[PDB]
């Protein structure tokens, strides 16, 4: 048990494909351990997890997107060619500013509002669908669900329709390089595309600025600004376009690949939501629970706090494993048993808990939906293809890079 501590290394397709197994040696008997490889101590509970979780004080979230990567100097040098801000926006701001700039700028993202973007969610979807239902084959990443959510994302921010397409380029990959061990030519081209993205974006919000009225977080937000000045800089709002979008985009990619990977997976459950498609929000929750997004989430001590009996110094970094709290028999019943009944599945723990839980998280709960219905509704006679399933290695985010079906267009419901 301790070689299991000093030998913990996420970064390996083990506890990218199946980390709440990974862990289950500590969940079940270590719920503390630290591990060298990472100078992180790794909490494995549920109990635990929302107990660090609820006290944003003492477990800042200033380390969840800190790569693993050392730091590069070439990567500075471009960020600041395009002045860039280096803004921590709500996702890993520390207290007092962060809930008073939640406060703020959390409206828009209130379930009363979701009904505004449910049919341009649907219309995305259906196009999308369109583009490969005849073909028989087609990997559902890049042929429909990487790209949904990115531009989800942006008619929640209110981007006009020519901004949009100028817009497809900067759709790039971000797990690696916040939550990954990214190589120095990983990170420079990275470093080059988000310069690019924040000197676009910057005129974007110009623009947005002359239609501060119009729809859109973005627009939202610039009227709060005139409100509270001293909370929203212009750096913060410029820093939150891109914010917004990185919060908004592959979780629901990786959310919704899981998704449909497990309910094709238990083709009783897809038998089931195929002939019920109102079990879809149900039978949603529990993927992300039985296999959701969200591996390991990190937060970094800012006091000297005890955590299951052990007293943990200053600036100590937090691995929490949620999809080992969200497998944890402690709290599930049953937990390996894929139940879209389950009364409890959304107390799983994607989302966080507390302080910071997402705030998008009901719009990105109905981009899955929708795309599980969409699905489920024309392609009721599609299966997964035989298939090698690879994870990008990182501590937090997890889901196959791509996802191939196959079915016989022939069949097509639409065509009977
Ligand atoms: C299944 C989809 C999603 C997952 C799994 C997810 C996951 C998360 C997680 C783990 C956090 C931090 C929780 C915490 O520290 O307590 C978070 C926060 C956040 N999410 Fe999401 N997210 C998703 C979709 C979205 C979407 C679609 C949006 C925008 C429309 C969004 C906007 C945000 C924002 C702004 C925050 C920062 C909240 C704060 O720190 O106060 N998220 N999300």
């Amino acid at each position: 048990v301790h070689r299991l501590a000093e030998d913990f290394d996420p970064f390996q397709d083990a506890y990218m494909a199946d980390p709440a197994q990974f862990v289950r040696w500590a969940r079940e008997q270590v719920p503390i351990f630290y591990a060298p490889k990472l100078n992180y101590w790794v909490v494995t509970r549920y109990d635990t997890i929302k107990q660090i979780f609820r006290d944003p004080v003492t477990f800042s979230p200033s380390n969840v997107l800190q790569s693993f990567a050392q730091p590069s100097a070439e990567v500075r040098q471009v960020l600041e060619r395009y002045g860039y801000a280096f803004n921590r926006t709500l996702v890993n701001e520390d207290e007092p500013m962060h809930l008073e700039r939640r406060r703020v700028l959390m409206e828009p993202f209130a379930s009363e509002h979701l009904a505004e973007h449910e049919p341009m969610v649907r219309e995305l979807v259906r196009r999308a669908v369109n583009r490969f239902i005849d073909t028989g084959r087609a990997d559902l990443v890049d042929q429909m669900i990487w790209e949904v959510p990115f531009t989800v994302a942006l008619h929640f921010l209110g981007v006009d329709d020519d901004d949009r397409e100028k817009m497809r380029r900067f759709a790039i990959a971000h797990t690696v390089n916040a939550f990954g061990r990214p190589s120095p030519e990983e990170q420079l081209a990275v470093a080059e595309t988000v310069g690019q993205f924040w000197q676009f974006c910057g005129e974007v919000l110009e623009k947005m600025r002359r239609t501060a009225d119009g729809p859109g977080w973005m627009r939202y937000s610039i009227r709060q600004q005139k409100l509270y000045p001293d909370v929203v800089t212009d750096s913060y709002l410029h820093s939150m376009m891109q914010a917004i979008i990185v919060a908004a985009h592959e979780t629901t990619v990786f959310a919704t690949t899981n998704a449909l990977k497990t309910l094709l997976e238990h083709e009783t459950v897809w038998r089931e939501i195929c002939a019920d498609p109102s079990l879809i929000p149900a039978a949603a929750e529990e993927c992300l629970r039985y296999n959701g997004p969200v591996a390991g989430w990190r937060r970094r001590t800012t006091r000297e706090v005890e955590v299951e009996g052990v007293r943990l110094p200053v600036g100590a970094n937090i691995l929490m494993v949620v999809a080992s709290a969200n497998h944890d028999s402690a709290h599930f019943d049953d937990p390996e048993f894929f139940d879209i009944g389950r009364s409890n599945a959304s107390e799983h723990l994607n989302f966080g808990y507390g302080a910071h839980q997402c705030l998008g998280r009901n719009l990105g709960r109905m981009e899955m939906q929708i795309m599980i219905e969409e699905l489920s509704r024309r392609l009721p006679h599609m299966r997964l293809a035989e298939q090698r399933f690879d994870y990008l290695h990182n501590v937090s985010f997890r889901a196959p890079r791509h996802l191939w079906v196959e079915w016989d267009p022939a069949q097509n419901p639409e065509r009977r």
